[PDB]
């Protein structure tokens, strides 16, 4: 069980399991990637008191990766509440992460948080102005907002 | 027709969350745990992005529904032996209602079975201290101490 792992071993395991999730992700095996990313993150339960610089940095990197990929997975599965949760977790540890703002915007938009989504997408577009996929989502958000406001 | 979260007023978010929570409770009593989990999560989804609410009446109702849904989810996940999810939900209750005894207990159980033994001992010792004649808490505390003594060998 988790009892048997040193802090260093927890970070190594989370990294290995995240890589396993990446492999499922690349093969379009989304449900299995989700399981692996959550398994990786479970190694960091009750680690808020860590103070080792290196463990903290590795933890941050792994948590960003796992939560970003979860957000993508959940958008693919059309589970917008879960995508919102995981994208938001990225932003808590890496403010203005462009990928997370984008995924959050898309999930917010499809769930119906239209004003929130337009803020997210505006921010992502303004940090990454030469991305057409952001523009397409931003277009849809504006259309939805216009239509909802005239209704 | 409600097609997205856009279509709900704050009052309606509270009402729907309460109603959906009750649907969860109905599944729970029928031992339809997976079905109950879905409903409790749907209830909580009504409160996404409501941090800046300031209507005290709605806040108080939201708080009660959030405590109930998260407590019930912790129970569901302990039943399904999904201990990380139970840890998450019991911990959410505690963020809202510090030293909620039921949440401390459910957090202790989930910690214990997942292997967070020292953590579990603290949760359960605290819970037993608050409710010293509760046998459910006592038995879980004894199991925790048994596990921890074994683990240390």
């Amino acid at each position: 069980s988790i009892y048997d792992y040193t802090d260093e071993e927890k970070v190594q395991s989370a990294f290995d399991i995240k890589e396993e999730g990446n492999e499922f992700f690349k093969k379009n095996e989304i449900n299995e990637a989700i399981v692996k990313y959550k398994e990786a993150l479970d190694f960091f339960i009750h680690t808020e008191e860590w103070d080792d610089q290196i463990l903290l940095d590795k933890k941050k990197n792994i948590e960003i990766s796992c939560n970003l990929n979860l957000a993508t997975c959940y958008n693919k599965n059309k589970d917008y509440p879960k995508a919102i949760d995981h994208a938001s977790k990225v932003l808590k540890i890496d403010k203005n992460n462009v990928k997370a703002l984008y995924k959050l915007g898309v999930a917010n938009m499809y769930f119906g948080f239209l004003e929130e989504a337009k803020e997210n997408l505006y921010k992502a577009a303004s940090l990454n102005p030469n991305n057409l996929d952001i523009r397409n989502s931003y277009e849809l958000c504006v259309n939805k907002l216009k239509e909802a406001r005239k209704k």
